């Protein structure tokens, strides 16, 4: 077997919220089979990686990501490209995003099933990543946020899986889970970076969203609904939406919902500081960003609402709207706006893990789950910062980055 | 700019054959500036590569690789995995390729534009490899080597670039050509791989390869032709066809034919030995093993024949039937079957980078060329299989692998 016995000056359990002194986790095949002490006996054949004066944590979690997408390439930019310069270009975003220390990602739509040949290429060892749960295509109305908006007609652009029925809906569900969706993500709303729509107007009914979610549930697999106007959001909530994406319009009501329902907010407030600062020299036209100023500060204001009220919060950070590898960056922007760093680091371990349905394989340091750990330098329960520049990676075992 | 200044003990001239002493090559924004003698003069900013006691190759060339696929997955066990696993998988073959001192390779079919994905990604610079001549799509006649042949009619699958008259398969070269295909790759005769032919049987027409040598050729690209058959070989080579794969069954009029318009051979010699050995673990079926072994010693003597009659010769090894990173087996089974090991070096940097067109670009170290380089240790002009472990490989000035 492969056995690696890693220590450390402290570990975070992200549970209960404390420190643990000097530990020593042994990682069996990808697999944690102890969390002792340093000085503790190994079994014959482990190999040592010791880490001093650092703090081990899970590895993280990024609830939404776009792997075969790049933040530079905005616009009609991305038209220059043959379509698998994306499949191919995926497999680097992948390899920056796991030396960030995120080990678990959950990609919420990505073209023509690039994301599910990543997953198989990663599982199987070819190329390195994060452990990725596929969202495959992600779909919505003919003419919404999910669809195809920048062409006239004669060109006639849309998304395949476009659905205009609950029957229709399901059948998108169906055929997705057959192609490799592992989670399935609808847009519930209007957006930012698409055209000919406000965030705010709700595009799928309350019916179509309801028979997705039926479905999906019947396969045991999880929904995901992009929504930022309020009614989009409720109606989602209502129709048992796992996870709500975005989540910038949520009102009173969506709020008292989702809590009562159990729904988790994935709320991606960070990336608004680099759409505005680098969005025009990427290529986005001007309609755009101007709809990303407008849903930007209410969105941050309403996490600090919704995470005080009790709604539980998930780490979803939309890379691909941003550098992909700068992940960690949004845990800051969490605390600025209301989360204690525990409760920020929780969101994309403890908290994401659960929303994933797998807790009993990531989201905590913990015999039985796999061996994906990060160390940071200084107090992460003190500086969330820390997460930023992490000094360990280790995923299944392997280590990925290391003093 | 970034400029390397490389020193070695010796450095071979591919064209003269000579050794040059004490080389000190300075690769300027990824272009050979200069060959001077170690101890010269540098310009500012140039970091030093020193490699003592070996000798200097231009990057080696593989004219015939398949890079979105794999040698283990054979038969029916590729259909387990979605099609985007093969676009992410090529990324690892490309790096192995790039690692085993291949700087630039001829991608001679893959799927759905793969490599034209791989090609632009890595030209980009996001991810590592050789410079790909990319054929994207091959094709040939319907139900031919180039066709899907291992499925019932009720499936319906076919290469949707089957071509069965000259303007079809004019057609096909202008819509490979649309989407990124830099040299056409066809289908001439039947093969080893595909089912329901044998090798010798012609499966083009002479009016149907010379309308696609005539529309390659207008657009300034290249064609290459698989043939085995006899009369295959023959009427690609009568065709204008520029370089002919595998040439397994030339006759005397087929080699005559080649010398007298130039044509180059481009024979895979060295993969029966793995597909022999390991083909049955691998999936493929026992009718395709046969016709391998009914091909595989034919082939290396009437490499001996050809070369010795003075057919141009290329190195091209089919990788992607055996796997990739072991591109350097073949030249010893050139040596054994008639090559000096000059020649056989010859064939994958001078003769290779000739049949590219991209004599001004790669396949020698001389002012105006790209960086391409490996070094080896021993004297490779009297021991080719020195090729088979370069201790340093350069691509555009990088460092890919050094002591
Ligand atoms: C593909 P996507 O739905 O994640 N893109 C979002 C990005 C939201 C961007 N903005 C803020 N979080 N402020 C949108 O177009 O609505
Ligand atoms: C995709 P492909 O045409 O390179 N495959 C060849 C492999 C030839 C294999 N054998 C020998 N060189 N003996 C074939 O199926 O005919
Ligand atoms: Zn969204
Ligand atoms: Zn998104
Ligand atoms: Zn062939
Ligand atoms: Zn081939």
């Amino acid at each position: 077997a492969e056995i690696k016995a890693v220590s450390a000056a402290r570990l975070l359990d992200v549970a209960s919220g404390k420190y643990v002194d000097n530990p020593l986790v042994i990682v069996t095949d990808g697999r944690i089979t102890s969390i002792g002490k340093k000085g503790d006996a190994v079994p014959a054949g482990a190999t040592a990686v010791d880490l001093p004066g650092v703090t081990l944590l899970p590895g993280l979690i990024d609830m939404h990501v776009h792997l075969d997408s790049l933040a530079e390439v905005g616009g009609y930019n991305s038209l220059e490209y043959s379509d698998r310069f994306w499949s191919v270009v995926q497999t680097a975003n992948a390899k920056k995003t796991l030396e960030a220390g995120f080990t678990t990602v959950r990609n919420v739509g990505a073209a023509d099933y690039d994301d599910v040949g990543l997953r198989e290429a990663i599982d199987a060892g070819y190329v390195p990543g994060p452990r990725i749960v596929t969202a495959a295509i992600s779909f919505g109305a003919t003419g919404g946020h999910c669809d195809s908006t920048f062409f006239p007609p004669s060109m006639d652009q849309k998304n395949p899986f476009n659905s205009d029925s609950p029957d229709e809906a399901r059948k998108a569900v169906r055929t997705l889970k057959k192609y490799g969706a592992q989670v399935i993500k609808i847009c519930a709303t209007g957006g930012v970076f698409s055209r000919g729509n406000e965030p705010g107007q709700q595009q799928l009914t309350y019916e179509e969203m309801k028979a997705v979610v039926d479905e999906a549930h019947m396969a045991g697999i999880k929904v995901a609904a992009h929504a930022h106007g309020a009614s989009g959001i409720r109606e989602a909530v209502r129709a048992g939406v796992d996870t709500i994406e975005h989540a910038s319009l949520v009102d009173d009501e969506g709020i008292k919902l989702a809590v009562q329902k159990g729904a988790y907010f994935s709320m991606d407030i960070y990336n608004t500081d680099y759409t505005q600062a680098e969005g025009k020299k990427n290529g986005v036209l001007e309609d755009n960003l101007r709809k990303d100023r407008d849903i930007g500060e209410l969105q941050r204001e309403n996490f600090r609402k919704a995470l005080k009220a009790g709604v539980k919060m998930v780490y979803g950070t939309d890379a691909g709207i941003y550098p992909h590898g700068d992940n960690a960056k949004q845990f800051a922007v969490m605390v600025r706006y209301g989360a204690t760093p525990l409760q920020a680091i929780q969101s994309a371990t403890l908290t994401a893990a659960e929303a994933l349905g797998r807790s009993k394989d990531v989201g905590q340091v913990a015999v039985g789950r796999y061996g994906d750990m990060i160390a940071v330098a200084g107090d992460p329960l003190a500086d969330v910062t820390t997460l930023e520049k992490p000094v360990f990676v280790m995923k299944g075992g392997a280590v990925v980055k290391a003093p």
